Protein backbone atom coordinates (compact mmCIF):
# COMPACT_ATOMS: atom_id res chain seq x y z
CA UNK A 1 0.00 0.00 0.00
CA UNK A 2 2.67 2.26 -1.25
CA UNK A 3 5.31 0.26 -0.24
CA UNK A 4 4.09 -3.40 0.59
CA UNK A 5 2.03 -3.41 -2.96
CA UNK A 6 4.78 -1.90 -5.03
CA UNK A 7 6.97 -4.80 -3.37
CA UNK A 8 4.58 -7.48 -4.23
CA UNK A 9 4.04 -6.32 -7.43
CA UNK A 10 7.56 -6.92 -8.91
CA UNK A 11 9.32 -9.29 -5.86
CA UNK A 12 12.47 -9.87 -8.09
CA UNK A 13 13.64 -6.79 -7.74
CA UNK A 14 13.83 -6.22 -4.31
CA UNK A 15 14.67 -9.61 -3.06
CA UNK A 16 16.73 -10.56 -6.36
CA UNK A 17 14.01 -13.07 -7.98
CA UNK A 18 11.39 -15.87 -6.70
CA UNK A 19 13.00 -18.78 -6.82
CA UNK A 20 15.95 -20.23 -4.27
CA UNK A 21 18.00 -16.98 -3.83
CA UNK A 22 15.04 -14.84 -3.34
CA UNK A 23 13.44 -17.36 -0.82
CA UNK A 24 16.50 -17.34 1.13
CA UNK A 25 17.34 -13.95 0.97
CA UNK A 26 14.18 -12.83 2.60
CA UNK A 27 15.94 -14.77 5.74
CA UNK A 28 19.20 -12.84 5.11
CA UNK A 29 17.04 -9.55 5.19
CA UNK A 30 15.76 -10.69 9.12
CA UNK A 31 19.93 -11.39 9.75
CA UNK A 32 21.19 -8.05 8.47
CA UNK A 33 18.31 -5.98 10.85
CA UNK A 34 20.13 -8.16 13.63
CA UNK A 35 23.95 -7.57 12.35
CA UNK A 36 22.96 -3.54 12.08
CA UNK A 37 21.78 -3.70 16.05
CA UNK A 38 24.93 -5.47 16.96
CA UNK A 39 27.21 -3.38 15.08
CA UNK A 40 25.75 -0.57 17.46
CA UNK A 41 25.95 -2.58 20.16
CA UNK A 42 22.50 -2.95 20.77
CA UNK A 43 21.59 -6.54 20.53
CA UNK A 44 23.51 -9.44 22.27
CA UNK A 45 21.55 -12.32 21.17
CA UNK A 46 19.87 -13.39 18.29
CA UNK A 47 17.51 -16.71 17.56
CA UNK A 48 16.85 -18.13 14.01
CA UNK A 49 14.30 -20.73 14.06
CA UNK A 50 12.99 -22.79 10.71
CA UNK A 51 9.74 -25.18 11.60
CA UNK A 52 8.60 -27.80 9.55
CA UNK A 53 5.93 -25.64 7.80
CA UNK A 54 8.33 -23.51 5.71
CA UNK A 55 7.90 -20.43 8.28
CA UNK A 56 11.14 -18.66 9.77
CA UNK A 57 11.34 -17.32 12.77
CA UNK A 58 14.33 -14.40 13.99
CA UNK A 59 13.95 -12.95 17.77
CA UNK A 60 16.74 -10.53 18.62
CA UNK A 61 17.09 -8.90 22.35
CA UNK A 62 17.08 -5.52 22.57
CA UNK A 63 16.80 -2.29 25.21
CA UNK A 64 15.97 0.11 22.80
CA UNK A 65 12.98 -1.43 20.55
CA UNK A 66 9.49 -0.19 20.47
CA UNK A 67 6.35 -1.48 19.01
CA UNK A 68 5.69 1.76 17.67
CA UNK A 69 9.26 1.48 15.90
CA UNK A 70 8.28 -1.47 14.96
CA UNK A 71 4.59 -0.77 13.52
CA UNK A 72 6.02 2.05 11.25
CA UNK A 73 8.56 -0.26 9.27
CA UNK A 74 6.47 -2.51 8.92
CA UNK A 75 4.54 -0.35 6.06
CA UNK A 76 7.97 1.23 4.69
CA UNK A 77 9.11 3.57 7.17
CA UNK A 78 13.13 4.05 6.79
CA UNK A 79 12.99 1.92 3.66
CA UNK A 80 15.56 2.94 1.20
CA UNK A 81 16.80 5.84 3.35
CA UNK A 82 13.46 7.53 3.66
CA UNK A 83 13.18 9.49 5.58
CA UNK A 84 16.64 8.93 7.69
CA UNK A 85 16.67 7.91 11.23
CA UNK A 86 16.88 5.24 13.54
CA UNK A 87 15.43 1.91 14.65
CA UNK A 88 15.22 -1.62 14.80
CA UNK A 89 15.11 -2.41 10.95
CA UNK A 90 15.15 1.41 9.99
CA UNK A 91 16.71 1.49 6.47
CA UNK A 92 16.66 -2.04 6.25
CA UNK A 93 14.76 -4.38 3.94
CA UNK A 94 12.99 -5.59 6.76
CA UNK A 95 9.67 -4.37 4.83
CA UNK A 96 10.71 -6.85 1.97
CA UNK A 97 10.71 -9.70 4.17
CA UNK A 98 7.43 -8.66 5.32
CA UNK A 99 5.60 -7.15 2.59
CA UNK A 100 6.49 -10.83 0.54
CA UNK A 101 5.06 -13.05 2.95
CA UNK A 102 1.45 -14.42 2.76
CA UNK A 103 1.43 -13.83 6.84
CA UNK A 104 3.27 -12.82 10.01
CA UNK A 105 3.30 -12.20 13.74
CA UNK A 106 5.75 -9.36 15.26
CA UNK A 107 5.91 -9.89 18.94
CA UNK A 108 7.40 -6.67 20.72
CA UNK A 109 8.32 -7.56 24.41
CA UNK A 110 9.25 -4.46 26.96
CA UNK A 111 8.57 -3.07 29.67
CA UNK A 112 6.72 -5.94 31.38
CA UNK A 113 4.65 -5.84 28.43
CA UNK A 114 3.94 -7.62 25.24
CA UNK A 115 2.34 -6.03 21.96
CA UNK A 116 1.96 -8.21 19.05
CA UNK A 117 1.21 -7.26 15.24
CA UNK A 118 -0.37 -9.90 12.82
CA UNK A 119 0.26 -9.34 8.97
CA UNK A 120 -1.75 -11.45 5.70
CA UNK A 121 -0.55 -10.65 2.31
CA UNK A 122 2.25 -8.57 3.22
CA UNK A 123 0.04 -6.05 5.60
CA UNK A 124 -0.22 -5.09 9.02
CA UNK A 125 -3.75 -5.55 10.87
CA UNK A 126 -4.22 -2.72 12.26
CA UNK A 127 -1.90 -2.00 15.08
CA UNK A 128 -1.67 -4.72 16.79
CA UNK A 129 -2.86 -5.96 20.70
CA UNK A 130 -1.32 -6.11 23.43
CA UNK A 131 -0.86 -10.26 24.90
CA UNK A 132 -1.75 -10.19 28.35
CA UNK A 133 -0.86 -11.95 30.10
CA UNK A 134 2.88 -11.39 28.78
CA UNK A 135 3.89 -15.03 27.03
CA UNK A 136 7.64 -15.91 27.59
CA UNK A 137 10.92 -14.11 26.32
CA UNK A 138 12.73 -16.54 23.71
CA UNK A 139 16.10 -15.37 25.48
CA UNK A 140 15.33 -13.04 28.69
CA UNK A 141 16.44 -9.78 28.27
CA UNK A 142 15.15 -5.93 28.98
CA UNK A 143 13.12 -5.68 25.54
CA UNK A 144 13.07 -7.95 22.60
CA UNK A 145 11.67 -8.47 19.30
CA UNK A 146 10.37 -11.49 17.30
CA UNK A 147 9.66 -11.57 13.44
CA UNK A 148 8.00 -14.95 12.08
CA UNK A 149 6.64 -15.18 8.49
CA UNK A 150 5.81 -17.15 6.17
CA UNK A 151 7.12 -16.63 2.87
CA UNK A 152 4.14 -16.17 0.33
CA UNK A 153 3.37 -19.40 -1.64
CA UNK A 154 1.72 -17.57 -4.45
CA UNK A 155 4.62 -15.16 -4.98
CA UNK A 156 7.72 -17.94 -4.48
CA UNK A 157 8.71 -20.95 -6.82
CA UNK A 158 10.07 -22.60 -4.31
CA UNK A 159 9.69 -22.66 -0.56
CA UNK A 160 12.37 -24.97 1.42
CA UNK A 161 14.77 -24.03 3.21
CA UNK A 162 18.03 -24.82 3.23
CA UNK A 163 19.07 -25.50 6.88
CA UNK A 164 22.62 -25.83 5.99
CA UNK A 165 23.31 -22.66 4.46
CA UNK A 166 21.23 -21.03 6.85
CA UNK A 167 23.59 -21.99 9.89
CA UNK A 168 26.48 -21.34 7.92
CA UNK A 169 25.36 -17.74 7.69
CA UNK A 170 24.50 -17.43 11.49
CA UNK A 171 27.73 -18.64 11.93
CA UNK A 172 29.46 -16.08 10.04
CA UNK A 173 27.27 -13.40 11.80
CA UNK A 174 28.63 -14.52 15.25
CA UNK A 175 32.33 -13.88 13.65
CA UNK A 176 31.57 -10.59 12.15
CA UNK A 177 29.57 -9.22 15.34
CA UNK A 178 32.71 -10.57 18.31
CA UNK A 179 30.31 -11.47 21.32
CA UNK A 180 27.12 -11.32 19.93
CA UNK A 181 25.37 -14.83 20.77
CA UNK A 182 24.07 -16.26 17.60
CA UNK A 183 21.60 -19.23 17.28
CA UNK A 184 20.23 -21.92 14.89
CA UNK A 185 16.57 -23.44 16.29
CA UNK A 186 16.77 -26.70 13.67
CA UNK A 187 13.03 -27.55 15.50
CA UNK A 188 12.55 -30.43 13.54
CA UNK A 189 15.66 -32.20 14.59
CA UNK A 190 15.36 -31.06 18.03
CA UNK A 191 18.87 -29.19 17.41
CA UNK A 192 20.11 -25.92 18.62
CA UNK A 193 23.55 -24.61 17.80
CA UNK A 194 24.76 -21.42 19.79
CA UNK A 195 27.89 -19.59 18.21
CA UNK A 196 29.76 -17.09 20.80
CA UNK A 197 33.07 -15.66 19.08
CA UNK A 198 34.27 -13.53 21.37
CA UNK A 199 37.57 -13.48 18.66
CA UNK A 200 35.83 -12.75 15.71
CA UNK A 201 36.89 -12.93 12.47
CA UNK A 202 39.80 -14.30 14.12
CA UNK A 203 38.62 -17.23 15.74
CA UNK A 204 36.82 -17.95 12.52
CA UNK A 205 40.18 -18.09 10.72
CA UNK A 206 41.06 -20.48 13.15
CA UNK A 207 38.01 -22.68 12.39
CA UNK A 208 38.60 -22.84 8.59
CA UNK A 209 41.79 -23.97 9.05
CA UNK A 210 42.12 -26.10 12.00
CA UNK A 211 42.49 -29.34 9.36
CA UNK A 212 44.93 -27.90 7.40
CA UNK A 213 48.53 -27.82 8.82
CA UNK A 214 48.68 -24.35 10.46
CA UNK A 215 52.43 -22.50 10.45
CA UNK A 216 52.25 -20.54 13.43
CA UNK A 217 49.35 -20.80 16.51
CA UNK A 218 47.58 -18.37 16.66
CA UNK A 219 46.06 -15.75 13.41
CA UNK A 220 47.62 -12.54 12.89
CA UNK A 221 44.98 -10.23 14.34
CA UNK A 222 44.01 -6.28 13.90
CA UNK A 223 41.15 -4.76 14.88
CA UNK A 224 40.87 -0.57 14.80
CA UNK A 225 38.69 2.23 13.48
CA UNK A 226 39.37 4.94 11.21
CA UNK A 227 36.92 7.65 10.66
CA UNK A 228 33.98 5.81 11.84
CA UNK A 229 34.80 3.08 10.32
CA UNK A 230 35.76 -0.35 12.23
CA UNK A 231 38.25 -2.85 10.22
CA UNK A 232 38.99 -6.50 11.56
CA UNK A 233 41.00 -9.13 9.68
CA UNK A 234 42.49 -11.61 10.29
CA UNK A 235 45.04 -14.01 8.16
CA UNK A 236 46.38 -17.01 9.01
CA UNK A 237 48.93 -19.40 6.89
CA UNK A 238 48.78 -23.47 6.21
CA UNK A 239 51.45 -25.83 4.47
CA UNK A 240 49.08 -26.10 1.74
CA UNK A 241 48.63 -24.47 -1.92
CA UNK A 242 45.06 -23.18 -1.22
CA UNK A 243 44.22 -19.41 -0.57
CA UNK A 244 41.06 -17.95 0.86
CA UNK A 245 40.30 -14.31 0.95
CA UNK A 246 36.97 -13.60 2.11
CA UNK A 247 36.09 -9.75 2.68
CA UNK A 248 32.91 -8.11 3.98
CA UNK A 249 31.11 -4.57 4.36
CA UNK A 250 29.23 -4.86 6.86
CA UNK A 251 28.73 -8.23 6.87
CA UNK A 252 27.64 -8.67 3.52
CA UNK A 253 30.15 -10.35 1.41
CA UNK A 254 32.40 -7.84 -1.12
CA UNK A 255 33.08 -10.70 -3.53
CA UNK A 256 35.69 -8.58 -5.72
CA UNK A 257 37.17 -7.17 -2.79
CA UNK A 258 37.87 -3.39 -3.26
CA UNK A 259 39.39 -0.86 -0.73
CA UNK A 260 39.54 -2.08 2.53
CA UNK A 261 41.07 -5.56 0.95
CA UNK A 262 43.87 -3.21 -0.85
CA UNK A 263 44.89 -1.80 2.23
CA UNK A 264 45.68 -5.12 3.99
CA UNK A 265 47.45 -6.54 0.81
CA UNK A 266 49.20 -3.64 0.17
CA UNK A 267 50.74 -3.13 3.98
CA UNK A 268 51.66 -6.82 4.31
CA UNK A 269 53.46 -7.13 0.31
CA UNK A 270 55.35 -3.56 1.86
CA UNK A 271 55.98 -4.90 5.40
CA UNK A 272 57.77 -8.25 3.74
CA UNK A 273 59.05 -5.99 0.85
CA UNK A 274 61.68 -3.81 3.78
CA UNK A 275 62.09 -6.50 5.69
CA UNK A 276 63.82 -8.36 2.75
CA UNK A 277 65.53 -4.71 1.55
CA UNK A 278 63.62 -5.66 -1.72
CA UNK A 279 60.89 -3.97 -3.41
CA UNK A 280 56.96 -4.89 -3.64
CA UNK A 281 57.17 -6.36 -7.04
CA UNK A 282 59.40 -9.37 -5.50
CA UNK A 283 55.97 -9.76 -3.11
CA UNK A 284 53.66 -10.79 -5.84
CA UNK A 285 50.28 -11.41 -3.83
CA UNK A 286 49.76 -14.59 -5.24
CA UNK A 287 53.41 -15.64 -3.84
CA UNK A 288 52.24 -14.02 -0.56
CA UNK A 289 48.84 -15.33 -0.36
CA UNK A 290 49.97 -19.11 -0.70
CA UNK A 291 48.32 -21.17 2.31
CA UNK A 292 47.04 -18.10 3.58
CA UNK A 293 43.37 -17.96 4.99
CA UNK A 294 42.44 -14.40 4.94
CA UNK A 295 39.41 -12.27 6.63
CA UNK A 296 38.94 -8.52 5.89
CA UNK A 297 36.00 -6.96 7.40
CA UNK A 298 34.68 -3.36 7.18
CA UNK A 299 31.99 -2.13 8.73
CA UNK A 300 29.95 1.73 9.75
CA UNK A 301 27.33 3.48 9.01
CA UNK A 302 25.48 1.84 6.08
CA UNK A 303 25.39 5.67 4.69
CA UNK A 304 29.54 5.16 4.19
CA UNK A 305 29.39 2.39 2.81
CA UNK A 306 30.41 3.64 -1.06
CA UNK A 307 30.81 0.73 -4.03
CA UNK A 308 32.32 1.18 -7.03
CA UNK A 309 29.23 0.25 -8.94
CA UNK A 310 25.29 -1.22 -8.61
CA UNK A 311 26.50 -4.92 -7.81
CA UNK A 312 27.96 -4.01 -4.62
CA UNK A 313 30.81 -6.50 -5.02
CA UNK A 314 33.73 -3.84 -4.97
CA UNK A 315 34.10 -1.72 -1.58
CA UNK A 316 35.18 1.76 -2.95
CA UNK A 317 35.39 4.35 0.26
CA UNK A 318 37.95 7.14 -0.74
CA UNK A 319 41.06 7.68 1.49
CA UNK A 320 39.75 4.10 3.29
CA UNK A 321 42.64 2.18 1.77
CA UNK A 322 46.11 4.51 1.78
CA UNK A 323 44.64 5.01 5.97
CA UNK A 324 44.38 1.32 6.47
CA UNK A 325 47.65 0.96 4.97
CA UNK A 326 49.36 3.28 6.91
CA UNK A 327 47.68 2.07 9.94
CA UNK A 328 48.90 -1.66 9.25
CA UNK A 329 52.16 -1.49 7.32
CA UNK A 330 54.85 -0.74 10.12
CA UNK A 331 52.40 -2.81 12.46
CA UNK A 332 53.17 -5.45 9.99
CA UNK A 333 56.91 -4.79 9.97
CA UNK A 334 57.05 -5.08 14.21
CA UNK A 335 54.95 -8.08 14.36
CA UNK A 336 56.20 -10.20 11.49
CA UNK A 337 60.20 -9.80 13.31
CA UNK A 338 59.73 -12.27 15.76
CA UNK A 339 56.89 -14.41 13.94
CA UNK A 340 57.57 -17.78 13.14
CA UNK A 341 56.04 -17.42 9.68
CA UNK A 342 58.03 -14.30 8.15
CA UNK A 343 61.39 -16.53 6.91
CA UNK A 344 59.07 -18.82 5.16
CA UNK A 345 56.89 -15.46 3.68
CA UNK A 346 60.65 -13.62 2.93
CA UNK A 347 62.00 -16.69 0.99
CA UNK A 348 58.91 -16.64 -1.72
CA UNK A 349 60.24 -13.63 -3.07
Amino acid sequence: GGIVENVRKRPGMYCGDVGEYGLHHLVYFLLDVAYEEARRGECRDVVLEVGGDGSIALFCTSRTVTAENLVRVATGAGFLGRPPGDGWGWDSMLVVSLALSSRYQVDIWADGRQWRVMGEHGHPQGEGAAVTPMEPMPVSAERGVRVHFVPDATIFEVLAFDRARLSRRCNELAALAPGLRVSFADLQRGERTLWHLPGGVAQWAHVLTEARPQLHPEPVVFDFTWDGLRVQCALQWCEDEDSTLLSFANAVRTVRHGAHVKGVTQALRGALAKLSGETRGAFPWARVAQGLTAIVAVSGPRRQMAFAGPTKELLAIPGLEEAIRKQLQPLFIELLREHPVTPALLARR
